[PDB]
């Protein structure tokens, strides 16, 4: 019984374990949360130098030779970062200057947007804001500030961030999250540099973490590969009681374009600390499940947590049951897309079968994972083995709902493809004997230009 | 754009030819005719043995097979049996012979004089044909009057069977006793409905028959003349549920035995029959022994054209709710699935039994279905499915590309031309696959 | 079980009594009417279920119609029930020609027309020199500038109005404007109150059909003309988009021509024909009609009780196969939100009948808009909006006092539910009113009542 | 804009100032004008004394608020209070151990490969031996006492759960969760105390931690007044994966038997010791009103955290914004229950209306206050203002879904309930000129069984 929704485990120094308190004993951890159910470490360069990441990529290389299965490695960027009082403390505040960008009437938040500073009077003398306080609060030394509403001047790429991407393409990795997307061009920009350093095949997702990436949502679902709802800004950013609605449209929308969506922060929380989750965090990553998500995200849980093995199999364990009942309360709808290509009415006709029947298993051969990207849109009630060939369209894949990449050599114009498919399935103990399978293919593999095919077989 | 519904037409006289006059005043003469029902939309006629003599019979089947050579396109061919058979308000009258219920209604001349049975008999309105409704009266499963002209039948070359007056599984079972003992398994039975004991028991005859012949004649003297238009509804339903046929007969063209124009009730009726969900209409009288034969077949073609196109807004039989069965059906179910996915101009499906054509039509897709049959009583044993265009074609090789085949074939019948997507259901590899099991979307060339 | 589909008998000689002897007997024209005889055959019609009859003038004179319309008002009294009466105007025509108005019509049609022959037999192509295409005269697809309203109709409509009639049926409805010429007359000269039935019977009547619903009270699908002047095989999809759209307009439709044919000659109706009448109540249809089959037929009374028993059994069949929709109906005023209500009401219980008290029939007809699965009684205080009311679906018309604005309206509702004897003790009703009387502006109150 | 989804508060230290009561009043006072609905005191966490100034404290709250609310009492209910392969040892004996409430022998009835979990399900003792001979337990160490999948018959009266429950009713309650609910016999000997004491006006909520009370949830439904989802209990004594299904499954039967649901636990849980709540938090009280539940709970985040009004305001803000997001992704579904009674069928045609056109307020004049729980059941898009003359079901109506309780002398037999409803609804400011209101009643009043009669009226 396979996991379908696709973990994102962030990694950090909880699973790297120095001199006893070291690459193979900690690739021998990491290894673990992989067999865990781990689909895809991230890389947050946000809180690591390319010294530190450079090191914890190779060491992961290491694991997925232990563990016997690959995973796909994803950059997430910095981009754009920004005494006890009490109320109506009336104060003031101080490389951009964002003077004229933030207006009156605006909110200026510090740390998880913990202390508000409306700002009432625009001082223009030593370019300050006239703010005051709404509520008892801090301000620590370097913690986060958020100017909700605004449009601040943000470059589309910060070259703080393109030089980070560029030290991920030459590591080798697969996605990259872009942090702060407000429009399609925070996408095209990142997606420039993936094709000048001949890496066409990397996936950007854009993370909408405010106002301006919601209401440009659709043009940047379009130049984007995903969304990552980074819920912890937007949840500044944005109404907190607006992020469950803005989840619930987004995962609806994403699906709709064929693409992936991935939901994080703040899912297991308090087992970054303590060793089990409250009910309203297995409620929360259920709910993602049934909302329609393609894969959950483990940030501070996973990375510098006591209980990094845990909080995977944790997620593990609510997103493998929560798939049960996708049929009875699930929220997508594949009944409703427009079936825009042949490859797609052939995606359609595969959910078709396996409503129909109980279908153990769809195999896809994939030259370059569409099939499986089209067939994982229309979340078929039964596992997707893609059998491609090039380990960077295999490790694509990996974040996709359903999705079992796996690698074989290239079909001859001479080889049942029908038996290659049983035999890999079969190879990774996917199915028994007497079980049903759906594949499809393009056949014959010379004259077929796309997936044309679908079999109905049972296992020999 | 071709007839999805099909056309059963009754033969008789009113298109056979006696020494150069015509009927109410020679086979090569009557060839020219029935030539022209094909064209005109005849999927199948019908040969009802309740009125004529063997000689007759063998005689008209031998004029339609001219009909096939002139027309260049194929029928089938339907044998009726006729089966079990048998003054103003007050009079008291009595009549002479366990199964009548002091309380049955006797009915004599087509059910319009009414004798009560009082003891004895009163009249309740103002060699004759007579009902008792509501009465299991036992005529033989297998009659001998029948069990005579359906060997009989089979001889000539026959189809299909439409066994008059069923009333339980036993009456087709052992009908079909005599068609796998003659070695023809392959002709298929109709069973048609005609009373209450056939309704009470339509489910059994469903699972015995392959089709219901919804018989609306004696229906309406044996049932209140005004629920057969519900049992209608509800027979077309579970038949195609059953992955089944229903021709739905009797009186549909009436007015056209005598004048050049239907009324707007029988156009009306033609057009539900095909929205309630029929595989075939039936003309009888109207075909048979009547004015404007031709008249009346090409009405009901150009009827059945029009409601099709309209049986999605309107259309009462729902593929989503009917449980896939076989690994055949939910390829059928996927086809449709196709249909509705996409422009498809065309079914085709490779079949040596018609088992999977008759799947696919039973689904109902938005697309004709060409089956692709390699034996000339397969291909006409699916001439009454909705929507099957029966196509003779050599089995293919173990080296031959049946979707290829498929695309030629459907370029050489000119259902397709290029551009045009079809789907195509097959059984691959040839011989080793014991099911259709393979579906292709292919472009034609 | 009442019969909730209203049936429109065409009368005419066939019930009509000339010195004992019946229609087509030997000498049986100019004779004496026995009118008091032809008054309880025309009362027996009314028991039978016709609801409404229709006087087609295209077959009478004046004076005969003048006189049959008496001999109704007397049937009602043997009967104790009362009856519409519908005017069917002549309308624009042409015969072997003969045209209406005398019109020139040689300006219009272009050729490659079509010009038919006896009732759409025979055809002949304009290239008028005309060619025979195969072995009464339409000409489809032309706009003849037929009068809007001849000069024979006006006079027509106007000995009608005369006489007291409810509804015209006003033939070959073109446009909006052949009906509001026709409602003029009939608010000119006091007979607002009058209700006009529009015939489609043509393409430009097809083609304008949103504006004539528009500007009518229901439709008249004539199947007979209709099915001559369009492709024969649409005229099933126009009935069944015509009945639709009639009634999310909340009026009238009459379906019509052909429904028991045989039954004017033998004297049982074909398989189709019960299945037309069959199909047309689960099509959406107000009404069903009869015309030469009760008119100049050898069994009116039977075809009358023949069309009840299919109407009576198509009817409790509606629940399931039903093709009227009132879920996607949008309520476009409180008495709407009111008819929504009730027809929830009779969803979740058993309900036997609705009452309401209406003075205009507008809650009546709402109420049948959404096809409640109970009767509804309307008590109406006058027999104009009594009588208006007798076409529209499931509606039982009784006229009673107005309510004064000391009653209890719930009780005059029971009361008069009783008296019919529709409901008995121990029956669950819905009833509607506008309360306090004198001061609510609009039905506004619904109650459960047990009786 | 006024809230439909009622809150549950659990008071506690937090809000009082020896103990004085006149300013704990005033904090509880602006905890009723955040939203506060009906205050629970958890009978297991204070003497008879110091509960019984804290119901004399909140009364006063009432009234320098100028809103009355409702009481809520906890049981305490059954109890049982006391590294990896130590084959420990622990006894069913008693007075030796075990604190088995009320003290009971728990052998004959935990069988072996059963599992006991000490502090709060978090260390697993896998029972692997029984020492029928001594009575006492053979454990083995896995990773408050829970003893999940088994019937220790548990004093299904217990006096201490007697006691306790007598003084809440002399002191002026409302409602009583019964905790650790199984069968309906924990309902009917907490309901027999309530019409002994003439207090059957009381509504029992079975708190449901327990497997068995799963088993059991439709005759406990049947017996109880509505169920509390007491997913802290229940999340040890099921597979944690699962207390969202249940939950689901839960409010859907409980709103079909026309009866009130709580979801508690866990909610606001960060929101004790922070001042704003993780975004999984947000999620989870978001979900549980879009399930359908009718009440939403904080517990310590009331009863003694450093933020209880806060924790009250944003539960009211999550619970605004969810509710208009009902009719989009709303689980309930009103179209499929059976109309059983007439009152029943009265309150189907008051959604009808509110679904027709734009209803501002629905108004119902009730006593028993059933016609109110009828028209809540349906879910109308209104608020509902429950007139009824007595504050001892006016209390009780402050847990049903979207229900504004309001008192007023009862009508006499010479009076359009109608006027003085329209007249209720313009003090209460619910409602100003041209607003359109539905009306149900039953008339006329002194000879009418039930609910009667329903208007449409626009405001005068
Ligand atoms: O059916 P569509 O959407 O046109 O997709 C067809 C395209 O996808 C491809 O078939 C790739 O498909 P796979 O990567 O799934 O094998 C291309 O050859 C082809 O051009
Ligand atoms: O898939 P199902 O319904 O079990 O039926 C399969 C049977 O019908 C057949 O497929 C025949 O099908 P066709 O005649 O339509 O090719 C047999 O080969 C097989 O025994
Ligand atoms: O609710 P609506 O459609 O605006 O109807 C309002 C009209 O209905 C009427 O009550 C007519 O109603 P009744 O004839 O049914 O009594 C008028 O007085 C009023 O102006
Ligand atoms: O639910 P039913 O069967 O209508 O019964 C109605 C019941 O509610 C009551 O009408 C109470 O109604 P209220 O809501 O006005 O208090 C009782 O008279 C009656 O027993």
């Amino acid at each position: 019984m396979n996991k379908r929704v696709k973990i994102v485990a962030t990694l950090g120094p909880a699973v790297e374990i120095r001199g006893g308190k070291d690459v193979e004993a900690s690739a021998k951890n990491i290894a673990k949360l992989i067999e865990a159910g781990a689909n895809t470490f991230r890389f947050n360069f946000s809180h690591g130098d390319h010294q530190e990441q450079g090191e914890r990529m190779a060491t992961v290389k290491l694991a997925e030779k232990i563990a016997g299965k690959k995973v796909g490695f994803l950059l997430d960027t910095k981009g754009p970062e920004i005494y006890s009082y009490k109320t109506g403390e009336k104060i003031r505040v101080a490389a951009l200057d964002i003077y004229d960008d933030v207006e009156v009437g605006r909110q200026v938040l510090v740390d998880d947007g913990k202390l508000g500073l409306r700002v009432v009077a625009k001082d223009d003398a030593t370019r300050e804001f006239e703010v005051e306080v709404e509520n008892d609060g801090i301000i620590a030394k370097q913690k986060g500030v958020n100017i909700p509403n605004t449009k601040i001047p943000f470059p589309a790429l910060a070259e703080r961030d393109n030089d980070d991407i560029r030290f991920g393409l030459e590591q080798g990795i697969n996605f990259i999250a872009i942090s702060f997307v407000r429009t399609a061009k925070d996408v095209n920009e990142v997606r420039a540099i993936c094709e000048e350093t001949g890496n066409g095949h990397v996936q950007l997702f854009a993370k909408i973490e405010n106002q301006q990436g919601i209401d440009n949502l659709d043009e940047i679902i379009e130049a984007a590969d995903g969304i990552m709802i980074a819920r912890g800004d937007m949840g500044i950013e944005v109404p907190f009681e607006m992020v469950p609605v803005y989840q619930k449209m987004i995962i609806k929308k994403v699906n709709a374009a064929g693409k992936v969506v991935i939901t994080a922060t703040n899912m297991l929380e308090t087992m970054t600390e303590k060793p089990r989750a409250t009910r309203s965090e297995v409620s929360d990553v259920f709910n993602a499940v049934i909302d329609g998500t393609d894969a959950t995200m483990l940030s501070g849980e996973s990375a510098n947590g006591k209980y990094p093995l845990e909080s995977v199999t944790t997620m593990a364990t609510i997103d493998k049951n929560a798939q049960a009942l996708l049929n009875e309360y699930g929220r997508l709808d594949s009944d409703s897309f427009e079936r825009n290509s042949k490859t797609e009415v052939m995606a359609s006709a595969v959910k078709d079968a396996t409503s129909s029947m109980d279908i153990k298993l769809v195999v896809t051969l994939t030259k370059t994972g569409h099939t499986a990207r089209l067939i994982s849109k229309y979340r078929p009630n039964a596992d997707i083995l893609a059998l491609t060939f090039d380990e960077l369209t295999e490790r694509g894949l990996m974040l996709n709902w359903g999705v079992i990449p796996m690698l074989t050599d290239a079909p001859s114009s001479t080889d049942d493809m029908f038996e290659i498919a049983e035999r890999k399935a079969v190879e990774a103990g996917l199915v028994e004997s007497g079980d049903d399978i759906v594949i499809v293919a393009g056949v014959p593999v010379g004259e077929a230009v796309r997936t044309n095919t679908m079999r109905i077989r049972t296992v020999r």
